[PDB]
């Protein structure tokens, strides 16, 4: 069987919070005034959600509202549980009101609005400086949930909000997001294809809140070479060739021999053999500003095969890499 693994960070949070913390089944909702919110535009819809732009008529300020689809009375309690306890934290979106909608017949969540520049053309725009200062203010986030007994395990540029007039920054969508209990197997369905971690595409599931650290790693490679995204798979088989032809097979049989995990043996013949790449193999003339010594030191340090070896979120906070980045 597979060799367990702890969190070497808060690992023990949920332990010693009270039970009504971490127990999202028995939370009761508290609702709002649904008449208070009238609905603007549609901004998007899921998997799982519907969001719109709206204006609280009590105060006449935007919001958004997220109606939740039909999904388990679980899923949808874990969400609002895990809001509520994270609300007020540094860059997590905050969870203004829950209200239940008429139509869908579901919870509709309240949120702060964000006045965002979309990724495709902000990533355009980002200077190196930029890309610090925003990846310093992810990792607050981050963090917090984790110092919170929480991982967020969808982090990917969607779910990322910046605006960027007053170099705002929120991370949203916490429907995916789970409390960490030491020993716990967790579904491994989850991320978006291009930032699932290695854990994930080996179908490890004693994993912990490092796997958002593997997430922010792809993100951060994206940003500084310029290639959105960088890991780019065409399913969650070829998404694990892609990266062995980075990171090395090698490494990847180390990984997978620590923790006595099998390769899904359809790997035996799209696999290949693999050295370990440099990562000045991905710079060139149109990303050399927004790489350097620090940059490509704090990258190898998150995108680490082996989830017990990456940067904690607070030790990425430390890295020179952020040395830079104006703190007040
Ligand atoms: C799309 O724009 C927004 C989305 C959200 C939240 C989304 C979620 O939590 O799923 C919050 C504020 C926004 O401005």
């Amino acid at each position: 069987g597979p060799v367990p693994s702890r969190a070497r960070v808060y690992t023990d949070v949920n332990t010693h919070r009270p039970r009504e913390y971490w127990d999202y089944e028995s939370h009761v909702v508290e609702w709002g005034n649904q008449d208070d919110y009238q609905l603007v535009r549609k901004l998007g819809r899921g998997k799982y959600s519907e969001v719109f732009e709206a204006i609280n008529i009590t105060n006449n300020e935007k919001v958004v509202v997220k109606i939740l689809k039909p999904v388990k009375k679980k899923k949808i309690k874990r969400e609002i549980k895990i809001l509520e306890n994270l609300r007020g934290g540094p860059n997590i979106i905050t969870l203004a009101d829950i209200v239940k909608d008429p139509v869908s017949r579901t919870p509709a969540l309240v949120f702060e609005h964000v006045n965002n520049t979309d990724f495709k053309q902000l990533y355009q725009t980002l200077t190196d400086y930029d890309i610090r200062f925003y990846m310093y203010e992810i990792l607050k986030a981050l963090d917090y949930c984790h110092s919170m007994g929480i991982m967020h395990r969808d982090v990917k540029p969607h779910n990322v909000m910046i605006d960027h007039e007053h170099r705002k920054l929120r991370l949203i969508d916490w429907g995916l997001a789970e409390f960490y209990h030491p020993g716990q197997e967790y579904n491994v369905r989850v991320a978006s294809r291009y930032f699932k971690g290695p854990e994930l595409l080996v179908d490890y599931q004693m994993y912990d809140y490092s796997l958002d650290m593997w997430s922010l790693g792809c993100m951060l490679a994206s940003m500084i070479f310029r290639k959105e995204p960088f890991f780019h798979g065409h399913d969650n088989y070829d998404q694990l060739v892609r990266i062995a032809k980075v990171l090395g097979t090698e490494d990847l049989y180390d990984y997978i021999d620590k923790y006595n995990i099998e390769l899904d043996p359809r790997f035996n013949d799209i696999l290949g053999r693999h050295s370990r790449k440099r990562w000045e193999r991905f710079v060139h003339s149109e990303n050399q500003h927004l790489v350097s010594p620090e940059a490509l030191d704090f990258l190898d340090k998150l995108l680490r095969y082996d989830h017990q070896s990456r940067l904690t979120a607070r030790e990425a906070m430390e890295h020179p890499y952020f040395y830079t980045v104006v703190k007040d």
